[PDB]
């Protein structure tokens, strides 16, 4: 029903977390 913000920066940030728990350096190594 268009969540205020509450389901989508918390939707939005396990991604990031996931990509940064796989993150690979600048250099790939």
């Amino acid at each position: 029903r268009l969540v205020p913000g509450a389901a989508y920066a918390l939707y939005g940030v396990w991604p990031l977390l996931l990509l940064l728990l796989a993150l690979p350096p600048r250099a790939y190594a």
